[PDB]
């Protein structure tokens, strides 16, 4: 049976200047949900996936940032992404978390995913401190990033996380291969789709990098899964359509 575990991860930029390039999405495949860092829903999916709102940071707390998380119809929303590196605090989280969002479950029968630290020391820290803080209302998935060159590093990472937070299944909310060798990107993102696609405490895994622009300096312009043009590049197409996944 065809696993079907990916996320689309859908950046507003598109949205605001290529609305047409979700057509030519392949739903056929083990795509499998979709979301855009934001509260708002993006029209052009047309429900053809379920919709991960989020609420990216503070500025998403109030007004109708807020009014789309109370009113939306899906099932599951993310919480602070990478919250160690925009001055949230894990006790101001916690606050936030026990006063505002926990309302989302309790009353609205909404899922939560806690907040997606990065991969290093400070972000490991911050989702320790903060699921220790909440451990009596926890979240029903952890949100995890991976960024790196060696696919059995991710794997090493993801395990141990699993292992130190055992109670609730991981969804991978961001990751990629940063080498600036396709076959090193291709390798890791083949290996890591496999490898996560046929591991239970895995719910869902989103690839990085389907944008016209490189949002950064940090990530690979090899493991960009849309041209500048808007089309979708090889590494895009395989992510979306082949289950297994091959080189
Ligand atoms: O700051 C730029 C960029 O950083 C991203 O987080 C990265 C981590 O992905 C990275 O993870 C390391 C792995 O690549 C490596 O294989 O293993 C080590 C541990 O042995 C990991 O730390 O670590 C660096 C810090 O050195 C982080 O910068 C963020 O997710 C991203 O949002 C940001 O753009
Ligand atoms: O196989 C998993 C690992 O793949 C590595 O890339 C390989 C390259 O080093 C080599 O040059 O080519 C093969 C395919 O011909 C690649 O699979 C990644 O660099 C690792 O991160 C990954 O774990």
């Amino acid at each position: 049976h065809m696993v079907k575990k990916r996320v689309l991860l859908w950046d507003y930029t598109n949205t605001r200047d290529v609305k047409w390039a979700m057509d030519k999405i392949n739903f056929k495949g083990p795509l499998h949900s979709c979301s855009n860092w934001n509260t708002w829903y993006p029209d052009e999916l047309k429900h053809r996936l379920p919709f991960r709102p989020m609420i990216h940071g503070k500025n998403n707390l109030t007004g109708g940032e807020w009014q789309n998380i109370l009113k939306t119809n899906e099932e599951v929303i993310h919480f602070f992404n990478e919250p160690e590196r925009a001055g949230i605090s894990p006790e101001e989280a916690a606050k936030i978390w026990n006063d505002q969002v926990l309302a989302l479950r309790t009353s609205h029968h909404k899922r939560l995913v806690s907040p997606s630290c990065a991969s290093d020391p400070a972000g490991i820290a911050w989702i320790k401190k903060w699921m220790n803080l909440v451990a009596k209302n926890p979240p029903d998935y952890l949100g995890l990033h991976w960024y790196g060159t060696k696919g059995d590093e991710m794997i090493r990472y993801l395990e141990s996380m699993h292992k130190e937070h055992p109670h609730q299944p991981i969804i991978v909310s961001e990751w990629a291969s940063t080498s600036r060798s396709y076959p090193d990107v291709l390798g890791l993102t083949v290996q890591l789709a496999n490898w996560m696609d046929s591991t239970p405490w895995v719910a869902e895994y989103a690839l990085f990098g389907c944008m016209r622009q490189m949002a950064d300096d940090f990530v690979s312009p090899e493991a960009q899964l849309m041209n500048k043009d808007g089309s979708f590049t090889d590494l895009m197409w395989k992510y979306m359509s082949d289950q297994p996944m091959h080189i």
